[PDB]
């Protein structure tokens, strides 16, 4: 019951080598299976798996977290807050298959890496070591966020993932990609055009575009441009909040200070309650597919 502790442990033998060929075939099967969703591709849903593997983290007793890859537990993966995530799953089946070796928590956060370089957003570092941990140790529903409330409720939300505020406004820059789902989450539309291509256009579409709170057709309130686009409570709630606000105006006048600020964040959410050996392996940086020519 005591705060456990996760030291990372290497697949044995591995390294950067292995790392990059597990990287190039996730993305190799990006570029394939490019109709999924209606041509946005695969590269969001495996980002918001990365997140939702690793959101369930409790800083104050260490459960939860990327490291025991538990999502492929059903207590999980039935998580109603995950509704959809199987598409992302069902993905990384082939992959895993082809590389048996690499824990499930490496590859659900590799997933989300790779996807995020693919889309042409900032390097991620990753670190490898996750290790599955039994059916036992799966954390409880009800750990992931509700979209329905205020920036009150997000910030006290995020502390438990120990992310600040800069952090969680970096982090929500990540609704540039894909869209919400009405049978998935109760919300429906995009939060920009460029569904599949990592910018700060999230944003932008909040200070730029002219937002009507509306009902959508599962009798919830979100915030409709007449874009075509959309924002969920907590992700308008970055613009009610001056604080959230003022970081939102930041992210959408300086495309690299966004980039470098994610790429903290992110690497931070899928590293949480992982202790890495003082001679464990530096990050890795993995080269995209365009980067070495494939
Ligand atoms: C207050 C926190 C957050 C809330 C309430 C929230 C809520 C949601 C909801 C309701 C959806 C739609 C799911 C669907 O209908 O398919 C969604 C999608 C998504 N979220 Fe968030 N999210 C939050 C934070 C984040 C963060 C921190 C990331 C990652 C850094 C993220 C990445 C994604 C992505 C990429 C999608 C698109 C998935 C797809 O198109 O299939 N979310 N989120």
């Amino acid at each position: 019951t005591t705060p456990l502790v996760h030291v990372a442990s290497v697949e044995k033998g591995r390294s950067y080598e292995d790392f990059q060929k597990v990287y190039n075939a996730i993305a190799l099967k990006l570029r394939e299976d490019d109709e999924y969703d209606n041509y946005i591709g695969y590269g969001p849903v495996l980002v918001r798996l990365a997140w939702y593997t690793s959101g369930t983290w409790d800083k104050h007793d260490n459960t939860g977290g990327s490291y025991g890859g538990t999502y492929r537990f059903k207590k999980e993966f039935n998580d109603p807050s995950n509704a959809g995530l199987q598409n992302g799953f069902k993905f990384l089946e082939p992959i895993h298959k082809e590389f048996p070796w690499i824990s499930s928590g490496d590859l659900f956060s590799l997933g989300g890496v790779t996807a995020v370089q693919e889309m042409q957003g900032p390097k991620i570092p990753w670190r490898c070591g996750r290790v599955d941990t039994p059916e036992d140790t799966t954390p409880d529903n009800g750990r992931l966020p509700d979209a329905d409330k205020d920036a009150d409720y997000v910030r006290t939300f995020f502390q438990r993932l120990n992310m600040n505020d800069r952090e969680v406004v970096a982090l929500m820059g990540a609704h540039a990609l894909g869209k919400t789902h009405l049978k998935n989450s109760g919300y429906e539309g995009p939060w920009g055009a460029a569904n599949n291509v990592f910018t700060n256009e999230f944003y932008l579409n909040l200070l730029n575009e002219d937002w009507k709170l509306e009902k959508n057709d599962a009798n919830n309130e979100q915030w409709d441009s007449k874009s075509g686009y959309m924002m969920l409570p907590t992700d308008y709630s970055l613009i009610q909040d001056p604080k959230y606000l003022s970081i939102v105006k930041e992210y959408a006048n300086d495309q690299d200070k966004f980039f470098k600020d994610f790429s903290k964040a992110f690497e931070k959410l899928l590293e949480n309650g992982i202790t890495f050996p003082k001679d464990a392996p530096s990050p890795f940086i993995f080269k995209t597919l365009e980067e070495q020519g494939l």
